[PDB]
């Protein structure tokens, strides 16, 4: 269960460098240069690694440090092979941006947090970026008369119109992917869904640009399938990329390993990704427990891999099964895969066998043979067929 | 704080007719026949009435009993002046909707399930509704491989597509309200939340023809928060209806009545909808808990108008305060609401106030002055200004 | 992977023999006799049963009725050697009980509640029950004031002191386990949580005879961790009996076969009673989804047993394992195993390496390499050693 | 609505002390001195407040440095008429604790926890405070392996102890109290709920020297009810002290202002408290949101005050009004408080209107106008009666 840079695996600069601050306790770990994280990712078999414009350059930095911080960067680059295939913005950590970037209440701010995107944009797009990730942590309220809803999306379509008219006249080949997340930092987020941000897309001027980036434990933190959530966006041909990690339910976002937490739900979303050809980054948004030393961050991340390569092992051996394959025709998956009514509503209306003398009780008498399927997945899943 | 028809108040025929059958127990009351409920909400200053085809009509019943009881019915609303403005089709209770309606894996049960919506949308339009409301309650899964779910969502467009072939066909002045909810009775339902709804919308033939109907204890079970969802409904011109009850918190659907459940969640509600216009019912889609009798159910009926009547009062003296507009204008609301760069994307590259020159640490020193805002709102709410 | 009666699993006549109606479907599957859940259950490998006193002898039966309901009961336990661990009392599902048995407002209900409750216990002893649980599903509320929960436990108290009294009187050898739930069939019951449970007991007039019958579902309604709830348990000595299921999350009881749900919750149980040597029935409390026929219901039955078996050879393969063993010591589990200060608290005071002269850094840089540890628990589960 | 210190309300250093630090982002506001606190809360009207004692002692302080911010508070103290009723220890922050205090696996940093804290209740008692409360907020784990629970529950035991002799020995006035919480910082902390705490406190050496101090949102994140757990608290004897504050649902710990939350639960509990005559501190452990500067941060700790006073008066119009007291009559919370066989068991058993005499449909159908009670309450929460 070797990785290799061919199987995409792609780390954010955060994630292993996470110094262990949390809303109780003090750092545990001392900062790592992203120089550092570079070469150790490379090792351990990663394709490559992402960051926010503040993972790169302090913030508050001279263009000459600026510069600077990029060249050492991209040395590393070349050194190991290593890509950039995503970056995104930090409009959230610095005080400013207390009551959002994109909407929050005071102008001046709205029109800052733009022109620190484009900034960071045109980074990207020199590192050879394909897609430019936004997650608006801080847009959202703790109470109901701080935030006009309807006002905030109009706010929110306004900038990222703004950023579409930005790459479009630019040439640039880079697209959008909005990270949807339900509560925290905010007691709740605006587009707090992969079905929000969806339905958002379809509002903006050139909807072709823009994606989602969902997160396993965000939808898990609002209770919700985290599979079906990726199949929705597969069919509306939004998957533009995605993020694993480990969550334990609705509490605060824990960022354990990937396949930590649900790991059934893990299984079926390893299975839905290489059915379907996801042929896009396996990103690790994660943090290594600040229990653990910096021989505990390595582990934690190649644990990321070795889980995603078992649970793919598993999910093919599952389907190549003839067995298993008879179990799903016995539940008729094959039929839910035929069009109800190829002959047309016309025809429809007039077939008798459809109401008039359909037998409701032979229908209703059919078992559908599902907890045989489900423990042939469950055999599978730990090697025990 | 008496309601008058003119208020729009409406309830489903099963509401006050549920008999308190639960998971775990018998019913606690007897059946109420749908003339007599009709009294006695008109009686209680309701506007109308809903129904699903199974509230009136007891399944399997032939043309001849049919006939008999949409003629008792219309004779009761011609008797009290009370409306149906929408109506919706059962496609959950019988056994042969054990895996779905629309996203049966059986192709026949499919094809019956669009023949008996297509019978009550006929009878809808007869009765004069304006909205026809789709919850599809049994479509969706308890284990992984038992549903693919882009061939689900497949079969879903397809059904209303065809739904809206027929009530273009046919000439008739009815739009399609579908109602999200994330779970109960299948372990995930398709199309979880608001959300979720807006953007399969989208994808369908003629758009313009589908809303949401959105239910406060739905999204409530998810975690998320209600008036944030409806101001996104609106955003995007769907809010065709509303369902109204409450909730406490992410567990089983409690459906209580009106105001129980999360209060201040109530108080943001109608703030909303009484500002943004929204003309249409005010629909209460409740159970009178099963420790009641009959005179308990008129008492639980009669609250949900109460509460409803009593916020608007609260609502309405806190738009009006003039301590109020000041403190709105201190926590920057009027700002919200202005373009962040009318001025347009030239003019925000080349402003050196909105990144060069600005001062980020000013910026950050401002106080929002929300919680005073939100103490304002609490008085209101209480009566204690 | 084929289970043997002694292995000890019982099942519940009410799992095997539920007919699917939820709260919003009717039956999807005819009523089974006990005697032929018996001889299946036989069949597949279990150890025994158990009942409610309404599962058994319908609600209203004459005294002929029940002898005959009872004789047939025991000549299918002779027939197959199948014994009968545990029994129970129905004080949900009849009407009377519509606000609680033990902590009805009405007195006479009270009083109806225990002469119920008694009659079974004699039942119980004579089939040879060892242990008798009682499930409060309907103490509790949907409103505040409907309720006065001082007043509540004092009523619960007596009815388990009457109790007490009288198994002691009878000189029976039978012990009680109260099974807590957090909510679902009311609002809110009584007694949420194992904790709640174990600290009532404490309060009996005799605390001996009372114990806990935890369910996995039950808690993870609450989102806690079941694992840590049964160590909590077996801690104070409490653990009499043990419900398996599965449940996905925080939402309705699902009721799903064991193994099913969070998994990796189910391999750390299992490690937990198998290290701890639980010697009790190992119990299911489950519902074969309403989707499935008869052969459905076998099959899920028999995954139970199926999935607790793999999870002990795993469970079992990891503690054995040398690297694990390591592992262990690496984290400091063995540390954990040794008294704090045997010393005493004088010698504690007087020592300056327990404070003056603790060096906190570096105690503070020492990883607890806790991740590692749990990818070798991850790669034992996943049969990937 | 004026407090006055006769109301004993009272605030923890940490609360208006709180500089905007989240998982997020940075302070937005800069530290305050506990003398400017201690002022600042005297004018709003509280009685004291409490403290950990690295909130009023540095981290790493000499015994010189210790000295001059103990004087420095006791004048602020004597200069406004401020009492201390409670402290506690800080066993979270430092990274030494990242594993735990009383439950690390390391032994040393046990010995360490037990001597910084024997430390702090010496000053506490100088100080004048009753109470000391430990809140275990690291005494936990993310995976499985890492704790074994029975051992960290020996361990917890020993702790508790060890400090209840030393108490003794000193002939200490003073009581403990243990708080509560679900999760966070920790994946799942160590006694969850306010009834594993109860749970625990019975198996002690000196069981009479411990209690509970349960937190409003703490409860809430597990979904349960605060009301309910409080009024177990209460029956058992064990409320020495409480927290207040507000949380919306089961997620991230919010910490909102008092009131702000479950406006119907917090009145619920003001209900409670005094009618039950509490005569403890009403403490408000809670957060003035990120987004607020230092007026925003006082307003928010007179909201807290103001919503008690509000919910105090509403409660006692309620318990007071003629038509209540006749609605609770009619829902029989008379009969609730009546013991259900005072003629004891034999009587019980010989009674033939408990069983065969007992008419089961009578009793079945009496309602139990639980509906006209709870908006009796709603009508006197909203003033609009
Ligand atoms: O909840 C935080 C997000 O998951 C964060 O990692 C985004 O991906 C980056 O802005
Ligand atoms: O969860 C059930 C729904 O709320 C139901 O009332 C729909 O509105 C009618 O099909
Ligand atoms: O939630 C229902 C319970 O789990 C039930 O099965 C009890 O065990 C029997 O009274
Ligand atoms: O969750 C944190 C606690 O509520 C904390 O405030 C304790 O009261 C103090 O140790
Ligand atoms: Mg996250
Ligand atoms: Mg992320
Ligand atoms: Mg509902
Ligand atoms: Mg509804
Ligand atoms: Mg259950
Ligand atoms: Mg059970
Ligand atoms: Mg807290
Ligand atoms: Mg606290």
């Amino acid at each position: 269960y070797q990785p290799t840079p061919e199987d995409r695996f792609t780390f954010g600069l955060w994630t292993v460098g996470w110094q262990g601050r949390d809303p109780f306790g003090d750092a545990t770990r001392r900062a790592l240069d992203p120089v550092e994280s570079v070469r150790r990712l490379a090792e351990l078999g990663a394709h490559g690694v992402t960051f926010h414009d503040d993972d790169l350059i302090p913030f508050g930095s001279s263009d000459s440090e600026r510069e600077e911080h990029v060249k050492r960067f991209r040395q590393a680059l070349d050194d190991t092979g290593m890509k950039v295939p995503m970056a995104t913005t930090n409009l959230f950590t610095h005080p400013v941006f207390k009551d959002g970037g994109f909407t929050a209440n005071d102008r001046d701010v709205r029109r800052y947090a733009l022109r620190k995107t484009i900034r960071n944009i045109d980074l990207a797009v020199e590192l050879g970026a394909e897609t430019y990730v936004a997650w608006g942590g801080r847009e959202g309220a703790e109470s109901g008369g701080a935030k006009d809803v309807r006002d905030a999306l109009d706010r929110m379509k306004e900038a990222f119109d703004l950023l579409g008219e930005y790459v479009t006249s630019q040439g640039y080949d880079i697209r959008f992917a909005i990270e949807p997340k339900p509560n925290e930092p905010r007691g709740d987020i605006l587009l707090p869904t992969v079905g929000h941000a969806l339905a958002f897309i379809e509002r903006l001027e050139r909807p072709e640009l823009y994606g989602v980036n969902p997160e396993v434990g965000h939808e898990q933190m609002a209770g919700l399938n985290f599979p079906h959530g990726i199949a929705q966006a597969l069919w509306a041909g939004k998957l533009f990329h995605i993020d694993l990690n480990g969550q334990n339910g609705i509490k605060y976002d824990q960022d354990l390993r990937f396949g930590a937490g649900d790991l059934r739900a893990a299984f079926w979303l390893v299975d839905l990704l290489e059915s379907a050809g996801y042929s896009g980054p396996r990103h690790f948004d994660f943090k290594p427990p600040r229990t653990e030393d910096f021989d505990g961050v390595w582990a934690s991340a190649a644990g990321c891999m070795r889980n995603y390569l078992i649970l793919k092992e598993r999910a093919a051996a599952f389907r190549a099964d003839p067995e298993v394959q008879e179990a799903l025709r016995a539940s008729r998956l094959d039929e839910l895969a035929r069009p109800t009514a190829a002959d047309g509503l016309q025809a429809l209306l007039d077939d008798r066998s459809a109401f008039e003398e359909f037998d409701v009780d032979a229908a209703a008498a059919r078992g559908m043979a599902f907890e045989r399927l489900d423990q042939l997945a469950m055999d599978h899943l730990l090697g025990a067929r």
